[PDB]
């Protein structure tokens, strides 16, 4: 965007080579809002619960919650961060398959009422320390196998515990849409099975792994259509755990250069750069505008190796790099974008 | 490690599931001293400089500096930490190929007199902001380029400290490749006195240190030449021991025989219970943090979370939250 480029340049001008930091973040408030209203439009029946683990930055977590998003917390620290921002503990879901005893007890005292289980031991762990917490069964390491579902449901019933419903999380190898279709059908069967156990499961957590099925508008339409076709009980509500989807367009990294090496190899020179970070995606050189024939060279950018991209020859201390749409798991001053 | 086992089992018996921590560290002071004296006994002509980047934990960094070790710092934070512990800036070497301008200017004021280079640009940077700082050339295209950099060092009027490289017979080639560079630089009108062989140590060690010490003599470096190294994993490994607690268990029958998964806070031991020969063993998988991560797939007996713990021997190598100093 042009507004992001101009705001970055206005901030870069405040620095000389001697005083320039490793980099700075740009908080795209409109980028967060556009992602939320896009979700609410395409998936009306599924309320998004942001995975705080993806990006626990106070401003983003605050903004998302104010926009009506729920909260997906993996640890007690993530639980406490949400509660400190003034959000109600009912909107929080303690999504941790194996919880530390001290944290599980503290969560109960803090007012947390929703958690996830994928083992017979965790059912007993909850029954012993916080037996009032609602339990969600995780289906498909990480998850519960087909035959084990009955053994766990029996244990939840035998311990007299509350079942909120079913949960599933797909891997990083999402891409194929039909895995969500199968997992929802598998979840629908788990509901009717649990209903026979005398339980009333009202919550289906479809998990995360979004923005990995590209035509989102269409991918959201398929989930929405499948939800209707499976005919879930009238009382059932649907939540998701989108992390990468919400956090991506939230932040923009603007890094500085503090190293250069020109190396002619196999006939043509490649230029190595060292960007503001320790040596251990797509970016552009914002400081100089490309005049078409600006002599583009294959550039290797180091943190170990953050980007291999076609870039014009840059001068360390003068030239800067903008990495568009970061914050997604990538988590040093943060400047809010003007709007 | 009978003494370490008893010190842990004592601290374990103090916790119940309700208040058990994720894990605690045991700082083996004796383990550091034995590793340091092993270096000096087997490699006397090479002075060890600890890579603070490997483990910047104050207890390790302070003890090593008292034992005679130098300091290898990759950033200004590592430089300042060493100086805050009360160490002479001469013992510190700013080992960073590409330094930020602000950090380099500050390092010059802090008293840092030694740094490394591998590119022609970094030479001009040091000449522009910290010209008094001594320079080391990096070796192993980066071979014919050595002549290009040395010319830039000379033309800017900078002090050449010597040659530095980072990787059994690979060291023999690298030390010889360094010796040929020294004579090359001497013909330019420069006097390289420092040779940094790098790290990656711990290999039989005793035999490895013998080949290095022998190769040093055969190459016949000038009388003034001093030898230094950057061992990280070597010094840090035996310094700390991790004692994890268990807060997750899952039983799963696999094709006939059961495998049990565990979630805790390489080699590990169930110190909470004694394993008398046959006490029933199971293919156990131990996990850590991150909910989508895998530390061990080891042969272990059945364990109960909250009751049973884990001891990971020699874990101080690259980790960096509670430290218990091992007696005595």
């Amino acid at each position: 965007s042009l507004e992001v480029k101009e705001f970055a340049l206005n901030l870069i001008s405040q620095f000389e080579p001697e005083n320039q930091p490793l980099g700075f973040w740009i908080f795209d408030t409109e980028g967060v809002e556009k992602a939320v209203e896009r979700w609410k439009k395409n998936m009306p029946t599924v309320r998004p619960c942001f995975a705080v683990k993806c990006n626990p930055e106070p401003h983003l977590v605050k903004l998302l919650g104010e926009l009506g998003c729920g909260f997906d917390c993996a640890s007690l620290n993530e639980i406490k961060e949400v509660l400190d921002l003034g959000f109600n503990p009912e909107d929080i879901t303690y999504s941790q398959t194996f919880k530390p005893y001290n944290q599980l007890i503290e969560a109960s005292h803090l007012g947390i009422n929703h958690t996830i289980v994928d083992s017979i031991d965790e059912v007993q762990k909850i029954a012993k320390y916080a037996p009032k917490m609602g339990i969600m069964i995780r289906i498909m390491k990480f998850g519960l196998h087909d035959d084990e579902v009955e053994i766990v449901l029996k244990e939840i019933k035998d311990k007299g515990l509350n079942l909120d419903g079913v949960h599933f999380h797909v891997g990083s190898d999402s891409h194929n849409s039909e895995v969500f279709t199968k997992a929802l059908t598998k979840a629908r069967n788990t509901v009717t099975l649990a209903e026979q156990f005398g339980m009333k499961p009202y919550l289906i957590d479809i998990g995360g792994g979004f923005s990995q099925v590209a035509p989102f508008e269409e991918f959201a339409a398929t989930i929405e259509k499948t939800i209707k076709e499976l005919e879930f009980p009238e009382r059932t509500r649907f939540i998701a755990e989108p992390g990468r989807y919400m956090a991506s367009n939230a932040f923009h990294l603007v890094s500085s250069l503090h190293g250069k090496r020109v190396r002619i190899q196999n006939g043509k020179k490649q230029i190595e750069y060292t960007s503001g970070d320790g040596l251990h995606k797509s970016c552009e050189c914002i400081t100089q505008k490309v005049n078409e024939n600006t002599k583009m060279y294959e550039s290797i950018i180091y943190g170990d190796k953050v980007a291999t991209q076609e870039l014009p020859e840059m001068e360390p201390g003068k030239d800067w790099l903008l990495f568009p749409n970061m914050g997604a798991y990538t988590i040093h001053v943060i400047y809010t974008l003007p709007l």
